[PDB]
């Protein structure tokens, strides 16, 4: 029989994501079918999205030679019910305070710092790059959490020397570069970029570094279509493009200008997001969705 997720005691709240104590050396790390757009929290969950992306986090895990915090299967014991398909078992780790972030293409916080310093997080870069360019090789560009609402902070190289040793951030930008690079060769593969990532790293008892957190989720990364990729313009979000569309069109009756919370999304909007993550999913996979267990 499986507990019930109030057995466990709540430690950390994200927007998105959950966090229990299992036992000392155990967490229990849950994904919600929230949705995040424009820096909201929206009030329209998608179904399905926490399964869908925790079955992508696990696929990803798998195809990593590196050392993960998963501590379990799918559907160890431990997990209950409630959160089946969306919930792992992991390792505890002392958690790295560094967000580790590769951008193999240059957009968002990485292009308005090239565009206002001509430089991302101590990178100084050719001239004459702009939105949505393929950037070689791919860049470690590290960023620290801020405050409650606001933004990461990207910070350089000697930052993360600061943060966690020497040899330790040398350590994080070649594993982040690393398997950036392998994950994000493979989704192409099948027609998907990667355009970036972040990576959280932990560490065990015994100093190994450890992935963590959620990897290659189209939350912790910008996927894009392949097959519509034009440097030069901004790239759709491959999986939040029809709620960004929606809200900022003429039917939301909202103003993003304003920092007014976003009104509920049309289920229809909601179906078909979910049907693009499962798109996402199957393709990079190869796997169906219909086999990811659940309640
Ligand atoms: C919700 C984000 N978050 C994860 C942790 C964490 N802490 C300790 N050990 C771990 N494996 C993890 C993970 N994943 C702390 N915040």
């Amino acid at each position: 029989m499986r507990p019930s997720l109030s057995d466990y005691q709540h430690v950390a709240s994200g927007k998105v994501r959950e966090l229990y104590r299992v036992d000392d050396e155990h967490l229990l790390f849950v994904a919600t079918d929230r949705i995040s757009a424009f820096d909201f929290v929206l009030d329209t969950p998608i179904p399905d999205k926490g399964r869908i992306l925790t079955a992508m986090s696990v696929f990803f895990f798998g195809l990593l030679t590196v050392p993960n915090h998963l501590a379990g299967p799918p559907d160890d014991p431990r997990i209950p019910e409630e959160v089946l398909g969306r919930a792992l078992l992991v390792r505890r780790l002392d958690m790295l305070p560094v967000e580790c972030v590769a951008r193999g293409y240059l957009t968002g916080s990485g292009l308005l710092d090239y565009q206002r310093t001509g430089a991302v997080c101590g990178h100084v870069l050719p001239q004459g790059l702009g939105e949505a360019s393929r950037l070689d090789p791919p860049l470690f560009t590290p960023a620290t959490k801020a405050d409650i609402g606001e933004h990461d902070m990207n910070v350089d190289f000697a930052a993360v020397v600061g943060l966690v040793g020497a040899v330790r951030a040398n350590q994080l930008r070649d594993e982040t570069i690393k398997i950036y690079t392998r994950a994000a060769a493979h989704a192409l593969h099948k027609g998907i970029i990667l355009a970036d990532t972040k990576f959280e790293f932990g560490v065990d008892i015994e100093g190994n570094l450890v992935l963590a957190d959620e990897v290659f989720t189209p939350d912790s990364s910008r996927y894009w279509d392949a097959a519509h990729y034009q440097p030069g313009v901004v790239q759709d979000s491959f999986d939040k493009q029809f709620v960004r569309n929606w809200l900022t069109g003429p039917e939301s009756g909202w103003d993003r200008a304003s920092d007014t919370p976003p009104p509920p999304l049309p289920d229809e909007v909601a179906v078909a997001t979910r049907e693009r993550y499962i798109e996402a999913y199957e393709r990079i996979s190869g796997l169906s969705f219909s086999d990811w267990i659940g309640p």
